[PDB]
RNA sequence: AUAACUCAAUUUGUAAAAAAGUUUUAGAGCUAGAAAUAGCAAGUUAAAAUAAGGCUAGUCCGUUAUCAACUUGAAAAAGUG
DNA sequence: CAATACCACAT
DNA sequence: TGTGGTATTG
DNA sequence: TTTACAAATTGAGTTAT
């Protein structure tokens, strides 16, 4: 009798339910609560609105940054517990002054000064030491014995900001000297072009604080006759950082791109010299070297000489520099700008001086502020030197402090230790304690340290101790707990579910996948008659002699180097491969390269070692546990080649396991997959006919080897965001069928619609640095630049244009065009992939297929640069080059066409086949499944291009009818196609020359709704004789659907949840808002937190205490119970608002009010819970389609329709009377009201489009929810929010289901 | 539709770390003046917290997902037009 | 108890 | 971007 | 901000059921 429609949305689900003619039921639901009402018409159509899912990212980010803190903490605890006895003997509450410094004076146990407990000592302290460095320096340098707690101070302070791990291995920090060595690799090795390093200042040069490019060239200058494109340039490149191509240097045919951070630079050098010789690993290893003297000289920038804590030694530079600046500075401003003075040395708010110290002025800001003062005045040069160089007044505590490695600050800790240990015993004693302190890391393969109370948890004890920094190694099973990291989230065996997976890197898998592909290639010569497969010895000949010689096998090799070689063929046709194997033996080659033994990666005795040797690669990262994983194999190779093996790691893993490949044998033959593969007689069986076979006994042995709806939809693959939807959608379709008396619909309808500036950024800084471009320097931009497509374009595109090889003007985008790479009207494509950017999109040749063969021939070089880049994508690149492989065939427009209409996304499978299997669960005679319910799965562009076409048209900011519109027409749509082409069940329905032919089908498949393009009156199915569309009647009952001017929208009640309050941690205020970010600290003293959010409302009835005689008043009121409260609440809601002040307590009564909670007060007005204290319009308005029509008309043959408008122009002044009486009747906003009427009539005059368009704006007025802003034409309108929930406490609740059909109203007068 | 492989891109989930920021306190402000106020000096650093907190007491957990109302029922979850 | 202006997040 | 919290003004 | 890892998914290809 009825189907349903769907629209599956991230922020909405519509529903509706359709008869046999496309009507939707209207039907009387009982009404419960305690109103006149006892029942009410509702139309079964609706959409149910909700907050978007999120993802479990923040959550994450906050879980991780917390637990780091409390680890940070423990690691000052373990420094304290080290320090105790002794502090103890010399100052007896030094610790206890420290933990209390945040307290104020009144509420300290302890003397006020942390340090020494009187101020004449802390004075004398700051004095001598006016920052921790000065401390940190000279308890490097001095001998003196030194006070413990100084000591103290100074190793918590490199403890508590120990800096990074990214750089393995010891530190020792000479950019002269590793220069001067280059000089001295490169001369020896170029005997007749040397070059002349003398009065060459390199430490000057390379270590200047300016950029790395303008650093090369500045280094280069004083080469004469040397170039930065040279190869010594490119050396010195190298070890500034850049991405140099050593190609050009060494007459290469393969692009020798290094760069050194990357992380696969180690085998990218390793490929590189094994073409150009071994002499020049010298030279590369040289260079690396002076790279990192330069990143230590970019830190430290203090001689080696002087101290042994450069870092420190740093620091006090900054000082003092600061302090020389400030005072010449302050007597420049003195001097010459009096008035000025107050403005920058005084006032916090003005970004000034005092703003950037007392304020909240950052550097750049400050940098910013002083700028044109600097300019303005004389004697300020070196000043602006500075401010440029980014090193004017520096503080010591500064956002690039990151670029600091945990070893120097271990370096100074250590030189402290090794000082103050000749004093003190106990330091001797816990040298290397205080060091491990600093050093230890829990491993990220380890996780939390837990004892079987976290989720997240995985690691394995090796004992039952405590877990400390120096008893890790002991209690911690490194080795299962690295195993278990990874094995947690591999994936096992499909066929084989208790196997585990094979390494992708595996010799054995390697073995598989080229034997796989090889076994389907054929051959055909002059002399034979069809085309043969390859023989076993032909594969193992073809193995043998290219797969384990050359990296990778063409088909040239295959045909010269074994057809001609061995079979003698002069010409011969291959049709299994494409221009190259895709499979390759690379772990063969690695391991030749590493091991160099080629008899013992052929022997067969080998496989389980190799195998267990690559396994230990993949499965871990760290060199330790690798290298002792290896030992038992450390007597078979020599110990070069052990650390090369080291060395040597992989990642990712494949799809089989090793018992699918080559371990179970068939039962009858006693052979395994992989001998199949290897030989297999006349039928090259691939490893899918193995598997299928009937007559082998893998299939049976497989087959005999081998979770609730939230779970099930929770563990799909896609945004949180649209599986809240999924889950909200099948909630729906329960209710919809318990509401047809448990009746299943005949057919189901669903249709699923379809920050970033910093990875733009990024993206275009990496390109341009990989191009090695200048177009970055010449033209800055900044990451909110790039939301524009044109400009982001540029930048991808290095500022030319993509077709016709010339430059662009970034002040002349307005007149460039974007164009889609393949059309748009065969790809419905916005992203970049198919996007670019030229001057006239006539120069891609012709506007019917991929960019002419011309275009491709002129531009592929281009395109490969800026694909290398990563500019462009391999996809984009591909899409770009089509041309050259025959462009777009017709088999690809019809593709296109057909893709379109049919929807292949993996998700809308999946809800589809989720309401397929809870609708179809019965099975027939032959055991196969009866399927009562049809689900089918449309595109939007099915019903777009339907209200198109018959001018239903969308307007969605009017209000939230279209969503139910939306699913509305889907349901009619798809069961109208179903029912007119009954042989399209296999392409829309979930179950089990032509291509000119198919494509013309695809681009007319919705014609049958049409009369003329001529066709009848009547639709029917031919075979059936069924009648499925009835022009006449039809579209007038679909007009009076959408017409309809009731319709179910329920916005989605939801308990808040998240963070507490804003992060914001605010100064001290008189204010009971405020809320205190520890037990004992009044946030009157300490200041603290602001503005909670409210998990959810409840209705209190009680009484409350008025005047100083506390007289009982019955009162009835709105409490907000925060999410911080909500435990406490929850635990003993009595007791919780008794301690809030409420008494004699109504428990009874006591109604729980979500968020979005609807009430309804006199003239059909309602309201919506936004707070405790704050409303939302609970209203929809439901504007007459004529109206929503015109209104689409108006804001965009054509003739006809714009006759229409201008002959329908005074609906204009109709639809703002609706909009009127709507907003007097519920949104009650009078003054924005006025506002809006008089902004219309002064826009009177204006075009019927754009006051269309502005009309379109004021619906912001009406529409439900929270009140936002809008502008009419320029005349800004601000919301009128609703700041009191007062009237709501006598208006009717009603409490709704997920479709709002049942209703349950309780009048709040009690 | 499904499987393996190649290349690339995207998305989701997890762990281990860093630099800041903020907030109170500690860095004897000096004079003149009865008084606010006036002139000048000065500033770069540190401690501590970084969701309140919890019991399971771990170098653990605390911001995702999920949620009408009623009837039951401790609770889970069923039932109700 | 209006209009109304500012704030967060920025790791 | 939004929208609920907050103080200011009145 | 950095590092390490796994899984789907899309979509251009080779081979199959
Ligand atoms: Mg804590
Ligand atoms: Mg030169
Ligand atoms: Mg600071
Ligand atoms: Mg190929
Ligand atoms: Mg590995
Ligand atoms: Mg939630
Ligand atoms: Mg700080
Ligand atoms: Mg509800």
């Amino acid at each position: 009798k009825y189907s349903i429609g769907l629209a599956i949305g991230t922020n909405s689900v519509g529903w509706a339910v359709i008869t046999d003619e496309y009507k939707v039921p209207s039907k009387k639901f009982k009404v419960l609560g305690n109103t006149d009402r006892h029942s009410i018409k509702k139309n079964l159509i609706g959409a149910l609105l909700f907050d978007s899912g999120e993802t479990a990212e923040a959550t994450r980010l906050k879980r991780t940054a917390r637990r780091r803190y409390t680890r940070r903490k423990n690691r000052i605890c373990y420094l304290q517990e080290i320090f105790s006895n002794e502090m103890a003997k010399v100052d007896d509450s030094f610790f206890h002054r420290l933990e209390e410094s945040f307290l104020v004076e009144e509420d300290k146990k302890h003397e006020r000064h942390p340090i020494f407990g009187n101020i004449v000592d802390e004075v004398a302290y700051h004095e001598k030491y006016p920052t921790i460095y000065h401390l940190r320096k000279k308890l490097v340098d001095s001998t003196d014995k030194a006070d413990l707690r100084l000591i103290y101070l100074a190793l918590a302070h490199m403890i508590k900001f120990r800096g990074h791990f990214l750089i393995e291995g010891d530190l020792n920090p000479d950019v002269d000297k590793l220069f001067i060595q280059l000089v001295q690799t490169y001369n020896q090795l170029f005997e007749e072009n040397p070059i002349n390093a003398s009065g060459v200042d390199a430490k000057a040069i390379l270590s200047a604080r300016l950029s790395k490019s303008r650093r090369l060239e500045n280094l280069i200058a004083q080469l004469p006759g040397e170039k930065k494109n040279g190869l010594f340039g490119n050396l010195i490149a190298l070890s500034l950082g850049l991405t140099p191509n050593f190609k050009s240097n060494f007459d290469l045919a393969e692009d020798a791109k290094l760069q050194l951070s990357k992380d696969t630079y180690d085998d990218d050098l390793d490929n590189l010299l094994a073409q150009i010789g071994d002499q020049y690993a010298d030279l590369f290893l040289a260079a690396k070297n002076l790279s990192d003297a330069i990143l230590l000289s970019d830190i430290l920038r203090v001689n080696t000489e002087i101290t042994k804590a450069p870092l420190s030694a740093s620091m006090i530079k900054r000082y003092d520099e600061h302090h020389q600046d400030l005072t010449l500075l302050k007597a420049l401003v003195r001097q010459q700008l009096p008035e000025k003075y107050k403005e920058i040395f005084f006032d916090q708010s003005k970004n000034g001086y005092a703003g950037y110290i007392d304020g909240g002025a950052s550097q750049e800001e400050f940098y910013k502020f002083i700028k044109p003062i600097l300019e303005k005045m004389d004697g300020t040069e070196e000043l602006l030197v500075k401010l440029n160089r980014e090193d004017l007044l520096r503080k010591q505590r500064t956002f690039d402090n990151g670029s600091i490695p945990h070893q120097i600050h271990l370096g100074e800790l250590h030189a402290i230790l090794r000082r103050q240990e000749d004093f003190y015993p106990f330091l001797k004693d816990n040298r290397e304690k205080i060091e491990k302190i600093l050093t230890f890391r829990i491993p990220y393969y380890v996780g939390p340290l837990a004892r079987g109370n976290s989720r997240f948890a995985w690691m394995t004890r090796k004992s039952e101790e405590t877990i400390t920094p120096w008893n890790f190694e002991e209690v911690v099973d490194k080795g299962a707990s690295a195993q278990s990291f990874i094995e947690r989230m591999t994936n096992f065996d499909k066929n084989l579910p208790n196997e585990k997976v094979l390494p992708k890197h595996s010799l054995l898998y390697e073995y598989f996948t080229v034997y796989n592909e090889l076994t389907k290639v054929k051959y055909v010569t002059e002399g034979m008659r069809k085309p043969a497969f390859l023989s076993g010895e032909q594969k193992k000949a073809i193995v043998d002699l290219l797969f384990k010689t050359n990296r990778k096998v063409t088909v040239k090799q295959l045909k010269e180097d074994y057809f001609k070689k061995i079979e003698c063929f002069d010409s011969v046709e291959i049709s299994g491969v494409e221009d190259r194997f895709n499979a390759s033996l690379g772990t063969y080659h690695d391991l030749l390269k590493i091991i160099k033994d080629k008899d013992f990666l052929d022997n067969e005795e080998n496989e389980d070692i190799l195998e267990d040797i690559v396994l230990t690669l993949t499965l871990f990262e760290d060199r330790e546990m690798i290298e002792e994983r290896l030992k038992t194999y450390a007597h078979l190779f020599d110990d070069k080649v052990m650390k090369q093996l080291k060395r040597r790691r992989y990642t990712g893993w494949g799809r089989l396991s090793r018992k699918l490949i080559n371990g179970i044998r068939d039962k009858q033959s006693g052979k395994t997959i992989l001998d199949f593969l290897k030989s297999d007689g006349f039928a090259n069986r691939n490893f899918m006919q193995l598997i299928h076979d009937d007559s082998l006994t893998f299939k049976e042995d497989i087959q005999k080897a081998q979770d609730s709806l939230h779970e099930h939809i929770a563990n799909l693959a896609g945004s949180p965001a649209i599986k809240k939807g999924i889950l909200q959608t099948v909630k729906v379709v329960d209710e919809l069928v318990k509401v047809m008396g448990r009746h299943k619909p005949e057919n189901i309808v669903i249709e699923m619609a379809r920050k970033n500036s910093r990875e733009r950024m990024k993206r275009i800084e990496e390109g341009i640095k990989e191009l090695g471009s200048q177009i970055l320097k010449e033209h800055p931009v900044e990451n909110t630049q790039l939301q524009n497509e044109k400009l982001y374009l540029y930048y991808l595109q290095n500022g030319r244009d993509m077709y016709v090889d010339q430059e662009l003007d970034i002040n002349r985008l307005s007149d460039y065009d974007v164009d889609a790479i393949v059309p748009q009207s065969f790809l419905k494509d916005d992203s970049i992939d198919n996007k670019v950017l030229t001057r006239s999109d006539k120069n891609r040749g012709k506007s019917d297929n991929v960019p002419s063969e011309e275009v491709v021939k002129k531009m592929k070089n281009y395109w490969r640069q800026l694909l290398n880049a990563k500019l462009i994508t391999q996809r984009k690149f591909d899409n770009l080059t089509k041309a050259e492989r025959g462009g777009l065939s017709e088999l690809d427009k019809a593709g296109f066409i057909k893709r379109q209409l049919v929807e292949t996304r993996q998700i809308t499978k999946h809800v589809a086949q989720i309401l397929d299997s809870r609708m179809n669960t019965k099975y027939d005679e032959n055991d196969k499944l009866i399927r009562e319910v049809k689900v089918i799965t449309l595109k939007s562009k099915l019903v777009s291009d339907f209200r198109k076409d018959f001018q239903f048209y969308k307007v969605r900011e009017i209000n939230n009818y279209h969503h139910a519109h939306d699913a509305y027409l889907n349901a009619v749509v798809g069961t109208a196609l179903i029912k007119k082409y009954p042989k399209l069940e296999s392409e829309f329905v979930y179950g089990d020359g032509k291509a000119t032919a198919k494509y013309f089908f695809y681009s007319n498949i919705m014609n049958f709704f049409k009369t003329e393009i001529k066709r009848p009156l009547i639709e029917t199915n031919g075979e059936t004789g069924e009648i499925v569309w009835d022009k006449g009647r039809d579209f007038a009952t679909v007009r009076k659907v959408l017409s309809m001017p009731q319709v179910n929208i329920v916005k989605k009640t939801e308990v808040q949840t998240g963070g507490f309050s804003k992060e914001s941690i605010l100064p001290k205020r008189n204010s009971d808002k405020l809320i205190a970010r520890k037990k004992d600290w009044d946030p009157k003293k300490y200041g603290g937190f602001d503005s909670p959010t409210v998990a959810y409302s409840v209705l209190v009835v009680a009484k409350v205490e008025k005047g100083k005689s506390k007289k009982l008043k019955s009162v009835k009121e709105l409490l907000g119970i925060t999410i911080m409260e909500r435990s406490s609440f929850e635990k003993n809601p009595i007791d919780f608002l008794e301690a809030k002040g409420y008494k004699e307590v109504k428990k009874d009564l006591i109604i729980k009010l979500p968020k979005y909670s609807l009430f309804e007060l006199e003239n059909g007005r309602k309201r919506m819970l936004a707070s405790a204290g704050e409303l939302q319009k609970g209203n929809e308005l439901a504007l007459p389609s004529k109206y929503v029509n015109f209104l689409y008309l108006a804001s965009h043959d054509n003739e006809q329709k714009q006759l229409f408008v201008e002959q329908h122009k005074h609906y204009l002044d109709e639809i703002i009377e609706q909009i009127s009486e709507f907003s007097k009747r519920v949104i009650l906003a009078d003054a924005n009201l006025d506002k809006v009427l008089s902004a219309y009539n002064k826009h009177r005059d204006k075009p019927i489009r754009e006051q269309a368009e502005n009309i379109i704006h004021l619906f912001t007025l009406t529409n439900l929810g929270a009140p936002a802003a809008f502008k009419y034409f320029d005349t800004t309108i601000d919301r009128k929010r609703y700041t009191s929930t007062k009237e709501v406490l006598d208006a009717t609740l009603i409490h709704q289901s997920i479709t709002g059909l049942y209703e349950t109203r309780i009048d709040l007068s009690q």
